């Protein structure tokens, strides 16, 4: 409400969103570089997602953690909603994975620790992110992971692209809690080591079946300790999924995390 578009110089697009685009921007008085996530009112209204968005703002604005992207504020005009975000200068984990094909165990373990810590803080406030995926994981100036895109975040317990990161309970439209993010963590650990998520398929229908069945195999290069942690996280039964305390203390994480 205090901020308006006239307060910012707009730079290049940083990435595209479902309901608009994110741009690099600079606040005129302070010269503060930040990111402006621009969303079109007509598209949000058509999707009936105005309430979710109010919630993305409300949830993210109260989070304060070095591995969680900051949301400084918002404003809106006749056609758009603007979220004022911390700029993540090293881009997405998505792009790094495309470039490198797969990460080594040390880079994987480090990212998994940073994510587990950010998720521990979230779950302490009963906040479920629910959209943990590489395009929503950004990199700070020191290459540290930052959980971003709280677009689908909710307070636990609750109801609501590809299904690749979604657990069975969310896929079936059943009730879910914080355990959904533990499943996504297992999908991500596999994807970082293998280069593709474990339930990846040509069609949505084939992916749905693979998730429902928890039907996946590891390539031979995946180590025993990596197989153990992934297998523990990818449990059909949410209750069976470990606590984040356990993920951080896991022998493969403690041995490879930097
Ligand atoms: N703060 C940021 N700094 C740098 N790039 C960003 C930032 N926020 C978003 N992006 C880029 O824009 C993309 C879309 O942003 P995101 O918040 O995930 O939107 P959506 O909810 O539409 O998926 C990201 O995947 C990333 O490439
Ligand atoms: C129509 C309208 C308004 C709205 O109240 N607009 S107004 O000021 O009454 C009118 C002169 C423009 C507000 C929002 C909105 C703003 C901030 C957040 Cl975080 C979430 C939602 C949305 C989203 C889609 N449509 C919206
Ligand atoms: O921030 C957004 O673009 C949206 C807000 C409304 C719910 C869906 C959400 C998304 O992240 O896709
Ligand atoms: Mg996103
Ligand atoms: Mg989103």
């Amino acid at each position: 409400r205090q901020w308006a578009l006239e307060d910012f110089e707009i730079g290049r697009p940083l990435g595209k969103g479902k309901f608009g685009n994110v741009y690099l921007a600079r606040e005129k008085q302070s010269k503060f570089i930040l990111a402006l996530k621009v969303l079109f009112k007509a598209q949000l209204e058509k999707a009936g997602v105005e309430h979710q968005l109010r919630r993305e703002v409300e949830i993210q604005s109260h989070l304060r953690h070095p591995n969680i992207l900051r949301l400084y504020g918002y404003f809106h005009d006749a056609t758009r909603v603007y979220l004022i975000l911390e700029y993540a200068p090293l881009g997405t984990v998505y792009r790094e994975l495309q470039k490198l094909s797969k990460f080594d165990e040390q880079r994987t373990a480090t990212y998994i620790t940073e994510l587990a810590n950010a998720l521990s803080y979230c779950h302490s406030k009963r906040v479920i992110h629910r959209d943990i995926k590489p395009e929503n994981l950004l990199l700070g100036s020191a290459g540290e992971l930052k959980i971003a895109d709280f677009g689908w975040s909710v307070h636990a317990p609750s109801s609501r692209g590809t299904l690749d990161y979604l657990p069975p309970e969310m896929i079936e439209g059943r009730m879910h809690d914080e355990k959904v993010d533990l499943w996504s963590l297992g999908v991500l650990c596999y994807e970082f080591l293998v280069g593709k998520p474990p339930f990846e398929a040509n069609t949505y229908q084939e992916t749905y079946k693979r998730i429902s069945r928890v039907e996946f195999t590891f390539p031979d290069f995946v180590t025993e300790g990596a197989r153990d942690l992934i297998s523990r996280l990818l449990k059909h039964n949410p209750s069976q999924r470990p606590m984040l305390r356990e993920v951080l203390e896991h022998p493969w994480i403690t041995a490879n995390s930097s």
